[PDB]
């Protein structure tokens, strides 16, 4: 029973500092980013921002806001096939960003299968699982990859760096970082274990980037600035459900106005349709109605393009390589 | 007056960290725990986890719940030698996950002689104090053990490995370890002693373990994560009473549906029934949880999950397994 | 500007170790303390904690119930010399567990004087500046130890142990510990200088005893393990004020039922009577009516018993010398 | 990606020790300051405290109090050549202690060089940017420097000693420090980047008086002891904001909700200041607007604050407000 010597930081534990630049305004900022993945050699550009596969979130309607930004969704597992074949009917100009969500089990499998057959301008594959651990979820890896070796493979969660090598090494392109973290992830209450999203980014974009492999800090970020700090310490996208929870184009109606915002393996998610699908049976929350995504999209990329205009980065690819922290009470 | 360097951790000070493993589902994980007891030499299998002897949680319908699931039950020192009677002849299935409690007073040690020749099925006898750094208690320790060579003895409360070994050369099997955490202790507040528990587990454990003893981490934990942090930092059984608290099993009518929960020296127990425990705890109305079960299958599936995530296929693995790491 | 390296401590960042012992019972607990004081040559004895001298703590009703517990009451300056002479004449068995009080005025001074010289028994001076660090006070000090050298004299307030040296070889014996801490001190909102009150008791504690001399830790006190971890550290006596506001015993009327507790120099008191009397123009609260003292204090000395046996103390005494802080969160 | 190893902190995290001296009482203290700047060459005397060039506290009527005290306002920069004009009849003993601010846009700067031209009595500058480590913001400096060689200039907002360097001799005379502290501040939160305040103070102070430079402490001062921590980290000036909002000096009408007086008091950069007037990017985030609790008149809290700091000097030893930060020796602690 070792305990850790370092201390393990989070968004909140720190700060970037300022640097000298030539870049007057934020507008000069360039946030899109070209990606050529590892394993499935194929190039994304766009805004590395990327919408959670929550139910609420992870929607069409939002694919079709966000795709106008350029910007990623990841749409939840719960849509049929007939839904995503409308879809690519009537937006096929999203289809290049979106990703098709599927659990490790048998038919969440043949689902995807199907949809990725019916669609093949879908070119990711978003994988999730309880423990991103385990020796199963790796094989599972190794068996998409097998069955679709030209597209994109985002697969989590984890929070270290071993354990994303060896996803990246089974097949993985992205891997989705954090465990904890998440606005309604309850592991650290209902299990105990979880890891700070700051340090979990810092350690796992260096072991992604050492095998030219890539990550997605998955959820944490509570405001546009965490969101600049994921991708300060290395992170190659950054997945954000809470921050787009509450919106006109989130699945569910107004409730004070009010929009439910659900775990992936929540109680709520079980009796709709989950159960080991995500580290821990998330929380059902109450969020105040936001309005219109539009507006919280320009206040999430203008943060960042100041940011990247203060910290002297005039490309989003530029701000990791001028992020120094520092550490804050 | 020396300032001790070293920085003394609870729980919410720390994470366990995921480790890489063949472990897909929570369901694969095996609770239950086998330990053979150093002094009274005593076989036990069961989920080790632990119901406090506490008033409202510690009592004979919590028990027959908890026995359901294999756990343990500490059985307030308040039942009278009829209550337990009764209790054997209704819930015999129930008696090897009982333990009888006592102080160290005359009275307490003749009543529980009483149960424990009158139920002989009970092998675990809980003995607390309010000063378990005592000689007073090592003495009333070998003294219980001469009573009884072949009952499994339960002795806190301490916080520090020294006292740990002492107990258990003394005749303890199990060591009960916090001062301070208890969610209605009040240690801290009215004489500044105490330790945080997972400092205290972590060290007492080791002390435990390198005489073939056992430990009780007992206190503090708000959540079936420390459950498992506790076990992570050596725990060999884990005992709850706030996490117990507030259920329909549990002593005492609904009161916002509310049930009492108070300290085992509480003014509420002194009025019902002085230095059985350090501090003279808190009395606290507890939001009604309901039945007890739902709780129960919260802590165990989370605790599954914590051994899935390090890497555990069984209880016994998890301290092995854990590593921890400091947040903020 | 340099930042002292070294993390100074307050009461709620350690805890007290318990320690094997042959103490089972807090009864057996002698708290009774004797002192021989350095420059007054004086001897006292008797349960070392002092009500403070506040006007609604500090009074002649408080001092005849700490009198029976063989505790101390320094008594607030603006009673009258009648006042005095009435409570002599009426309470001669409290005259020698009673400290007169004096600011470092003038007309404080000849009042201090003319109550010590109509009552004899009384046989300790508390006196107290806004800046106790000021070679004004050194030589206040210097004057009222030559004009009482057989009256015991508490002197403060300070938090370094240069301070406690200089004022215990200007005459002072028994030296006040604590700036900030204090329930309605608010020197750290008002000019953000202050202390720590367990490391202020530690480094003063020690440099004090190096000359013989003796400290009150003053202030910070919010419960009875506080009061303990005091002791702890080497306060020799123990100051409270807070913790004795809002009973019957106290000063005022009954305003939920409340008590008005206020500082020494509060906007309160000026009006009421201070300007520079202490360090900071205190807050005026509105406390809880706990109702008689007997049992806070019954609670104080019984929660200290407690400390005492659980680190192996069976006499006040030997609390420092058994004293093991242990660092929290 | 590289984390600084330094903990940075701010006001909160430490206290200043009292320290050994003759000074009995606080009236005692001189708070009044004299600086000779380095690139303008100007000398000023006054209590270094300023009213920051904020919509509601950065007004002619703060301005007037403030100067009774020997205290400075920086003005805020919507007020109109004529309303300066105004101010000049009519409190042209004041004009010594106001600064006229301007954003690095050419409109600010035509507007500014007009007010200057127009009220020969005012001899300092104030220029904000949202981004005061920018290459066009030094060269801004520059120009205005060369434009006004003989006034005073203010120039920030910065958190780090090479960019206080850089803007010294780029031709600024004093440099504001902070970036994230201030009450309606909003960059930790929408960008992620800021700095400790006292961190900020210690590191850049040291910077500025290596060039016999200056700096201000601009914002994070929710107290008097902050004000004090301030100078005694190495602040020339303490500029503030949020401690002067809400009195009735400052502009806006008494606001009346739930048996509670409050006035309204928003950040330079926020939606209340674009819809109100060219604010875009005049700060390094797009501030909060909040309601304040009405303090009353400023007169009282002037006294507090100046008292605070007299009562801080006695402590340490000071017997002038010069003397603190020679005689600030910080404490860490834990709350
Ligand atoms: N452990 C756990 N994580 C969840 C659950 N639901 C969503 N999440 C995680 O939290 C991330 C979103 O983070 P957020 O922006 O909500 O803080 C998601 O992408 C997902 O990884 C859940 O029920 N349990
Ligand atoms: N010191 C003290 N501890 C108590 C009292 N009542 C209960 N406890 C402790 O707190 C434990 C339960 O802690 P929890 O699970 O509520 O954190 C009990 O098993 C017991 O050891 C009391 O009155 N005083
Ligand atoms: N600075 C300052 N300290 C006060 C005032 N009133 C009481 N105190 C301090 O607070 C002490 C009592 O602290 P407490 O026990 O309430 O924490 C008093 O003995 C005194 O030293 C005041 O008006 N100003
Ligand atoms: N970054 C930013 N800073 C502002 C804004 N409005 C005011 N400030 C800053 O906050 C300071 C006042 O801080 P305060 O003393 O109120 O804590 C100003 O001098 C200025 O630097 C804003 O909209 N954005
Ligand atoms: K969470
Ligand atoms: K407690
Ligand atoms: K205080
Ligand atoms: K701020």
């Amino acid at each position: 029973p070792r305990i850790d010597a370092d201390l393990k930081l989070d968004f909140k534990d720190v700060l970037l500092r300022p640097k000298r630049s030539s870049l007057k305004s934020r507008a000069e900022v360039d946030l899109e980013r070209t990606f050529t993945f590892r394993n499935s050699k194929q190039t994304y550009s766009g805004i590395p921002i990327i919408v959670a596969n929550m139910d609420t979130v992870g929607t069409f309607e939002m694919a079709a806001v966000m795709s106008q930004h350029s910007m990623f969704t990841a749409i939840h597992k719960h849509y049929s096939l007939d839904d995503w074949k409308l879809f690519a009917t009537n937006h096929p100009e999203c289809l290049q960003n979106v990703a098709v969500s599927s659990g490790s089990g048998q038919n969440d499998l043949e689902k995807m299968t199907s949809i990725l057959e019916a669609v093949p301008q879908v070119k990711f594959i978003c994988l999730d699982v309880a423990n991103g651990y385990s020796e199963h979820f790796v094989e599972f890896v190794k068996l998409v990859r097998a069955k679709f070796p030209e597209h994109t493979i985002m697969a989590g969660n984890v929070v270290t760096g071993e354990m994303v090598e060896e996803l990246i090494l089974s097949g993985a392109d992205i891997i989705k970082v954090g465990v904890g973290p998440g606005s309604v992830c309850t592991t650290r209450t209902k299990t105990g274990v979880g890891y700070p999203q700051l340090s979990a980014v810092i350690e796992c974009a260096d072991s992604a980037h050492g095998l030219k492999g890539h990550i997605i800090s998955d959820g944490g970020c509570t405001c546009p600035g965490d969101v600049a700090k994921a991708f300060g310490a290395g992170a190659d996208f950054v997945m954000l459900g809470g921050m787009f929870s509450g919106h006109t184009e989130c699945a569910g109606e107004v409730i004070r106005k009010l929009k439910l915002f659900y775990g992936m393996s929540s109680d709520t998610a079980m009796n709709k349709h989950v159960a080991e699908y995500r580290a821990s049976e998330g929380k059902t929350v109450e969020v105040p109605y936001k309005g219109d995504v539009e507006n919280t999209i320009l206040d999430i990329l203008g943060g960042l393009r100041s940011t990247c205009t203060y910290v002297g980065a005039a490309k989003l690819k530029e701000l990791s390589r001028r992020a120094t922290f520092i550490r804050v009470t």
